[PDB]
């Protein structure tokens, strides 16, 4: 009965001191190890240059945490020497302040062509086999094509083959973000009451992540009530809570860029039989997916394990509704969604240090949905939860 | 400093009722005009198929406001029939709630190849000359190339040829967002006091944008005091004698405001006054240069000629203007056309851009004044009137 409702704003505020179990930042040597692993995968693929654009992969490789813009900010890695950092001249100051890796800077004034610098740096090292970051804007392919006549490969296999398996230091940053968001989830369930707005919960979760010391409040937040829980990614519009509705809250933060991403679905007031039944089936499907995880297991096998529970209960098969209309889970790291994907058709074997969500949501069309989301990482012999799963329809927190 | 300081938090709150002059949303017919306009651009350039990714361009053509993810959500426009909307099958309900244009849905299940669906819709209409959104992830080039033997061209000319010139309805939405954000700016100036935190200003700017009825509070907020104003891409507490620089904005129906004010709290030095005045003059001269037919790069040069005649610069040297003068603005904070040296693009009626020829004095301070304008048949019109003096940030 006790986790849902009855907590005031300022009672909740009393649990929101800055978080004091702070994981260490990624250190210099770890950035060099990332570069070295990228070089190994480059040579494996027969490529001799890699271009990484601003975003999660530039951060991974260099520390630079800036979002992509219309101006090319990029790392060009070749098989030897400090990687080249292509960046607007006016930003040099700022760049030097966030860089965690020694680089050769190649700066361009506003009217200069930054893609000519990439190719000039290629030509300097006799590199003629470029792989380009699949996350980068298409525009960069156009700019490179004005100067570069050889095939441009997709760098996805190189990037994933680095980022998929998390180091201990990555796992602890993730763990920190997750503990923080779990606390936030718990307090939002506490402050809930008849008539509370979805927007009031969203603003609260944001204030709470901030108080705790997230990099930037809530990375995202989804709050849905009642029938609106039937849409995996929700519909526009504010709702107000009523007894008898499910509440689905999916939110997360970052800590040094590393993401949490947790969904809780709980009853406010008394559940129907149908709500209970679906809610227990969801917990069961999530548990079977977790139980399937260890080294060597194909990513699709984990998704299949979830569907097997649904299907033994008369749901599915496949994506059929009522059932699980989307994949079981996604990888998580510096990006909310990254490889590997726990999806039908993905033969990728799971390996120690891989991180993914386990969120086999059930949708009952016309009625509601239940999504329980906790992330795990693969160990040497099985998996570990970052956050323990829910206990019951009215006990969202183990 | 009647504009700067002296206002209580609840005095400020009395001017924060919801905005009553609400611009009309973009209606169904105007989405159809954008699709036609794209079709004609396509024909002009010899392109028969156009793929637009999730993001501001999808929003422009379809009303779908979602950010891009790892899953392909896209609009494929060909020379005839309803456009095709490629989408994950499970998000169909959520898609239907935001779509503003009639489309032929082509849904894909989690394990199916959505790039296959694009090419199949191409093959059906006999379209072989595809142009791809330059803002879409390169991954999409990869998935398309897997299925295509033919050139995949860059769609920037087509997309820009539509988006750069704003309709009356788009200008009205931008206008509302600007008017709302100007008020927020002025209230933030009013509540400023010795000791106030940059974080408290940020928080208040958000609350106000929400109270006035922005889509989602502040889109972004930069607040910098004193020496920090010299580091435009760097928590502080306000002290007498410091410049305050606040750059913020909101959206109304996804249309952006983006305004920077820089003002003195207390008594300014001669150096601060002289640079402030020069910032206003540079901004004024870039504006006086705006009219149809003028190259975007001439507007940037008009600001730099002001700075050079005063002994700053030249070019991008400091003290001076180390970056372009401004950027286009619309459904994206930054979009074409850019007011930057090398850009020959002629300005035309309806185009919207910022005018922000920030001066940096290394290691001391910076002064950015940012107001946006749109191009008219004979010149330009400010979305917001420029500042008046170092201590009079609002006209
Ligand atoms: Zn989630
Ligand atoms: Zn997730
Ligand atoms: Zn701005
Ligand atoms: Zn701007």
């Amino acid at each position: 009965s006790t986790q849902i409702g009855g907590m005031s704003l300022d009672q909740a505020r009393t649990q929101l001191a800055p978080w004091t179990q702070r994981a260490a930042p990624i250190g210099a040597d770890e950035y060099q190890q990332r570069i070295e692993r990228a070089r190994v995968l480059m040579r494996a693929q027969g490529v001799d240059a890699l271009l990484i654009g601003a975003g999660t992969s530039l951060r991974y490789f260099s520390g630079v945490p800036w979002g992509a813009s219309e101006r090319l900010v990029a790392l060009l890695l070749t098989t030897e020497g400090d990687p080249v950092l292509i960046c607007p001249a006016f930003e040099e100051g700022s760049l030097d302040a966030v860089l965690q890796l020694p680089v050769r800077k190649r700066l361009w004034e506003e009217h200069e062509d930054p893609y000519a610098l990439v190719v000039q740096a290629m030509d300097e090292q006799h590199a003629h086999a470029l792989a380009l970051d699949p996350g980068i804007a298409f525009a960069v392919h156009t700019g490179l094509r004005a100067h570069l006549g050889t095939a441009i490969r997709d760098a996805g296999a190189i990037i994933d083959g680095c980022r998929m398996c998390k180091s201990p230091a990555e796992l602890a940053l993730m763990q920190q973000a997750c503990d923080m968001t779990l606390l936030v989830q718990r307090l939002a369930a506490g402050i809930a009451h008849e008539g509370i707005g979805t927007d009031q919960l969203v603003r609260f979760i944001d204030e709470a992540h901030r108080a705790l010391g997230a990099d930037n409040g809530s990375t995202f937040c989804i709050v849905q009530f009642g029938h609106a829980t039937a849409f995996p990614h929700g519909i526009p519009g504010v709702q107000h809570l009523r007894a008898g509705e499910l509440v689905l809250i999916d939110t997360g933060c970052t800590v040094q860029g590393y993401h949490s991403d947790i969904t809780r679905t709980w009853i406010y007031g008394t559940p129907s039989d149908a709500q209970q039944r679906i809610w227990e089936l969801e917990l069961a499907a999530q548990a079977a997916a977790f139980a399937a995880v260890r080294p060597g297991v194909a990513c699709e096998a984990v998704d299949q394990a979830a569907r097997a529970v649904l299907q033994a209960a008369g749901l599915g098969p496949d994506y059929r509704l009522p059932g699980l209309p989307h994949r079981t889970g996604h990888g998580c790291g510096l990006a909310i969604h990254e490889a590997p994907y726990l999806v039908r058709g993905n033969r990728q074997p799971l390996q120690p240090g891989m991180c993914a969500s386990n969120e086999p949501m059930i949708v009952v069309p016309g009625a509601f949905g239940v999504r329980l989301e906790d992330h795990f990482y693969v160990t040497d012999t099985g998996a570990q939860w970052f956050t323990p799963p829910s206990v019951a329809i009215d006990q969202p927190f183990a």
